[PDB]
């Protein structure tokens, strides 16, 4: 019973209840985010990029304080949890992303670039499976 049956109260299991609706997409590929499919970006699946941007839903819930805000994370966000480097480093994609990301009404598809850019950044957390076996064919480690 992984994340996937581990919801918090509803910050989530409602964001993702309800993204399921708004969205009407599988909450399980949003469930996965939770997972550690991080490295599968909209790339796969955008809906959990939406689903993800709709959890923001609810800043009160995301934020009590204004622990950070969807698409703009304060400096409590990037630094309660953020390395030294990524401070600036995310600086680096996200000046390529955010400036490939505009406030398009479409943010849902424009922010989430940015929201996922970033992202990509923990992907390369530990482990950076750069080429890791996907469909099997010469590439990869198969």
């Amino acid at each position: 019973s992984p994340e996937i049956m581990k919801n918090l109260s509803n910050n989530f299991g409602k964001a993702m209840d309800q993204c399921k609706d708004e969205l009407s997409l599988p909450d399980s590929v949003v469930a996965d985010l939770y997972n550690f499919w991080k490295d599968d970006y909209v790339m796969t699946d955008r809906l959990a990029g939406c689903a993800i941007n709709c959890l923001a839903t609810k800043l009160d819930v995301v934020d009590p304080d204004g622990n950070l805000h969807h698409g703009n994370a304060k400096d409590f966000a990037m630094k309660h949890g953020a390395d030294e480097t990524m401070a600036q480093q995310l600086v680096d994609i996200i000046h390529g992303c955010e400036k490939s990301a505009p406030p398009n009404d479409d943010k849902c598809m424009k922010t989430i670039d940015v929201a996922m850019c970033f992202k990509k950044e923990i992907h390369k957390l530990n482990w950076v499976p750069n080429m890791d076996l996907v469909i099997g064919e010469v590439l990869a480690e198969v």
